[PDB]
Parts: C-alpha cells; sequence; structure tokens
C-alpha cells in the first residue's frame, strides 16, 4: 500500500538534510516538494516512499528509440506511482502521463553573471561572445528545439551545434558554469530556480529580462492511475488554503545572504 | 452518433467576449469578439468540432446556493446539461472541480485591488484597517468565495466587514464594480482578478489602478461536464496553444495592442 514517489535533487525542492548519512527513508530529505508530498499524502490518505530518480533527469523521449528517461520514464515504465517534483506540464508529457493542475508557476528565464552585457533573449541571439545553453532532458531544451519564434529558433540553431557543448547535466552545473565563466556563459533555466539562486551566496548571478513563456509544475501520475483525481483535489485544496504560498515563502525565504 | 454542434457557454465580460460593432444586424457567433471568441475558434479547430456561442442566461460565473445546493451561472449550465463546454474566464476552484472538469489553465491571475487613482490604499491590509473606504467583490464567483472561506486574518477581517456592509458592497457584474470605483471619489475600492484589473487600467478615462500584490495565484480553465469525452482533446489543445505562443499573442492582442491609455 506504500506509494512510490519519484522526485529529483533540485534545490530548494528536494535536498539532502545535514547529517543525512545517519538518517533513513523519507527523513533524509527536505525542501518544498518534501513538504508538499507530506501534505498531498495526508490529504489523499496514503503512505509513501520518496525515491530519487535513478538517472537524475526530468524526462525526455529519445527521438530514435522513443524511450522516455527521467521521472517521466519512471512513471511510464511503472517504476514509480507518482512524481512530486518541479516537473513541467507539457504537451508531449500529457500524451503519456497525467498531471494535476499546477502547484507552482514558472517561465523560462535568463541567468547571467552580474555585469554581463545582456538584457534579453534577443540580446543573446544577436551576438556570439557570450555562450548560452540549457539543461539536458527537460522542458527548456525542448522549448528551444520546437520554437518557431525567430529569436528562439536562432538561439536553438546556435546552441545545438555550439562547441564545447552548452548543455548541462544538472541545474547546479549550469549555475556553476555561469559563476566560473567570467560572464562568457549565460544559462537558460526556469524562473523559480533562477530566483532561488539569485538570493543566495555568493550573490553573483541575476535574472534578466522577462520570462520567455508562462507555465506550471504539476504532480504526475501514470496515465489512468486511480490516484490522479484525489491528488488534483489536494493540490486545489492546498492552493486555496494558502499552503502552497506558505511553502514557497518558506523555501524561497530570504535570509539576507545578498545585501539586505 | 453523428457530429453535433457543441453549445459553448460564455459570459459578456470584456475583453473576453464583447458585442461587435454592428452586432444588431449580425447573427450567431459573428455577433461577438474578444479573447475567448478567438480562443473558442482555436480550440474548435484543433479538436474538430463546430460550435455555437451562447451567453449564460443569468450573467453569472457560478456558485452553489448553500440552502438549495443548486448551481447557477456557467457552472450550472454545465452541471444541468444546458451547455457542452464553457470557454470563459472561469477560475479553476476546488468546489467547481468536484462537479465539473477543467483543462489545464489558459491564463493566470490572482485576486487584486482596483482603486481610483490617488486613493490612499496600497494593500489588503490597508483596506482591512480602515472604514472610510468601502470595498467589495463580484457576486457568484470565485473572489467572493475566496473571502468567505479564508482563514487568513486579514482576509477574514475583510470578509466580516463586506458581508455585513450596508449598502451592499457586492456587484452583479464587473462593469458595475468599475463604475462604482470611478464614481465614488476614492471611497470605494474593488476586489477583482488581476486580468480584469489590468485590462481596465488601460481603458479610458485611465482613472483606475491596480495596487498591491496579488492575494492568490490561480488560473482560468476550459470547463466541461464531468466525464465529458471532450475534455482530453481540449486539454491537449490548450497545451499546444500555450507552447506555440498563441495564448500569449491573444493576451497581448486584447489587453495591450488595443490599450487606450498610451
Ligand atoms: N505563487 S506560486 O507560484 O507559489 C503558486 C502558483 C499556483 C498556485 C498556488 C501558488 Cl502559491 N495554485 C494554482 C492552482 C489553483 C487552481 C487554479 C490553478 C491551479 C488550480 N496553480 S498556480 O497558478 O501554478
Ligand atoms: N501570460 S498568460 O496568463 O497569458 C498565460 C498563462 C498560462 C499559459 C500561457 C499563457 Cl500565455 N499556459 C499555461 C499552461 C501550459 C501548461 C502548464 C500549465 C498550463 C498547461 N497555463 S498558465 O500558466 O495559466
Ligand atoms: N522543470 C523542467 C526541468 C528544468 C528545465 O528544463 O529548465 C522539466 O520538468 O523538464
Ligand atoms: N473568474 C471568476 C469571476 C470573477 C471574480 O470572481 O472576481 C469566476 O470564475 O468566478
Amino acid at each position: 500500500k506504500t506509494v512510490v514517489v519519484t522526485t529529483i535533487l533540485e534545490s530548494p525542492y528536494v535536498m539532502m538534510k545535514k547529517n543525512h548519512e545517519m538518517l533513513e527513508g523519507n527523513e533524509r530529505y527536505e525542501g518544498y516538494c518534501v513538504d508538499l508530498a507530506a501534505e498531498i499524502a495526508k490529504h489523499c490518505g496514503f503512505k509513501y516512499k520518496l525515491t530519487i530518480v535513478g538517472d537524475g533527469k526530468y524526462g525526455a523521449r529519445d527521438a530514435d528509440t522513443k524511450i522516455w528517461n527521467g521521472m517521466v520514464g519512471e512513471l511510464v515504465y511503472g517504476k514509480a506511482d507518482i512524481a512530486i517534483a518541479p516537473l513541467t506540464i507539457t504537451y508531449v508529457r500529457e500524451e503519456v502521463i497525467d498531471f494535476s493542475k499546477p502547484f507552482m508557476s514558472l517561465g523560462i528565464s535568463i541567468m547571467i553573471k552580474k555585469g554581463t552585457p545582456i538584457e534579453s533573449a534577443e540580446d543573446l541571439s544577436k551576438q556570439t561572445e557570450i555562450a548560452y545553453g540549457t539543461l539536458d532532458s527537460g522542458s527548456t531544451k525542448e522549448f528551444f528545439r520546437r520554437s518557431k519564434i525567430a529569436v528562439f529558433d536562432k538561439m536553438w540553431t546556435y546552441m545545438r551545434s555550439a562547441e564545447p557543448s552548452v548543455f548541462v547535466r544538472t541545474t547546479a552545473e549550469g549555475v556553476a558554469r555561469v559563476r566560473k565563466s567570467k560572464g562568457k556563459y549565460a544559462y537558460l533555466l526556469e524562473s523559480t530556480m533562477n530566483e532561488y539562486i539569485e538570493q543566495r551566496k555568493p550573490c553573483d548571478t541575476m535574472k534578466v529580462g522577462g520570462n520567455l513563456d508562462s507555465k506550471g509544475y504539476g504532480i504526475a501520475t501514470p496515465k489512468g492511475s486511480s490516484l490522479g483525481n484525489a491528488v488534483n483535489l489536494a493540490v486545489l485544496k492546498l492552493s486555496e488554503q494558502g499552503l502552497l504560498d506558505k511553502l514557497k515563502n518558506k523555501w524561497w525565504y530570504d535570509k539576507g545572504e545578498c545585501g539586505s
């Protein structure tokens, strides 16, 4: 009767606690999605086990093999019962798994090292001194691959062939590359993650320009799962009680690392 | 059996659905224009159905009578089988999700405050702590329900005031709330969704303003009767339109490209 929850190590959604090496089970983890999982499970009346996605990916389909990886794959192949993570609701994913109504909003955004002479996606597209890229196997990369918008398509044509690769395996790696590249790398990532990082030491990154799109994260289940309806009602209840706002404010709490 | 014209319930709410110039000699869907008229056409094209737009009889979004338990508005038209789909600025809410289905959201919004320019109010907390400036909400919608149900002290305080205020602070249509702000010399502020607030802020005579942050975060969805076979296709259409940038293009068309305040 224990529900297997797939999730991903992505700050501040799920993180290893201090001294996690002597902790066990769900108690190893903390973050927005850890708290959200506990609330959803309490409303729906299930016990659950948090498991970190084996390949560390969000989820994409191989164009050749047509196999899904990441958390999406874990749902598709029956390795998990639900995904509670910053997993973007997208058309291609909705074809193969189910999603609750969104629990958090986001859009694609630009992270620069402070002082970089870039204010917009158009700015990035019109120059070549500053490299830029995205996370592999997620919705941001797919956004650029599929876009017919001139600026974004121009960006895709550059990124897909850039050498060395501009794509990164994890968000943390993209952020580190921004920080270490003396302004010669900018990173395309979701506004949620960008805003979290902007408020943390060493306070050397910034979000610039407006978001490139508008969407949300949802709780995902395998297609047709019996859990979907109750999970969706739980998201709506927690939204209306103000609990999703409370969790956002807790995990994006500003302690004054950067200025004050 | 054979394909049948889909009955779309919607609501006369600018800029979502508006009477076209020359509507008096036009018929059918041609009578109307706006964001939801354009959206209905896109959804119908993707889903492969023909449709008839029909303005909700009672002019309401939809609420359940606590005594009779009967649903009114667009929600009621779906619940009682009078319409096949609602394409409107209909907020996705818990109590509605219990009785009808919703697509993923096609537009985001939150509850917000509209003031007459110069009114000395910056926030809901400001409103809650004074009595000179009256304030209220639309009837039979999700904003009123938000206040009625809130356990948050500031919003509970606001509800306690609004529910007993005399004369009534509630309005039957958004237009009536706008008029009350505009005519009340700063002595009425209106609680309404950020989408509608931002639209009115760009309409003549450019005398209103949104103040403060939004009080919540939610969205509008396309609604169908519970279990309707149309829901899956409509949902995928919303996602496709979102990802193609078409929803953003439509919002800019109806809010900003046509703005009258500069
Ligand atoms: N401010 S936020 O992104 O934490 C945030 C974002 C969102 C919230 C709640 C919060 Cl707190 N709830 C809404 C939900 C309420 C109902 C209407 C839309 C979904 C279903 N989703 S959202 O609009 O994606
Ligand atoms: N900027 S906006 O409100 O017009 C707006 C708002 C939204 C859009 C698209 C636009 Cl253009 N799409 C998203 C949709 C994309 C997928 C993720 C959440 C739903 C399904 N809904 S939203 O986040 O409510
Ligand atoms: N939230 C994204 C991952 C991050 C990104 O692609 O920027 C997804 O669900 O794929
Ligand atoms: N969108 C709201 C109506 C507007 C409001 O309540 O402010 C609803 O679906 O009830």
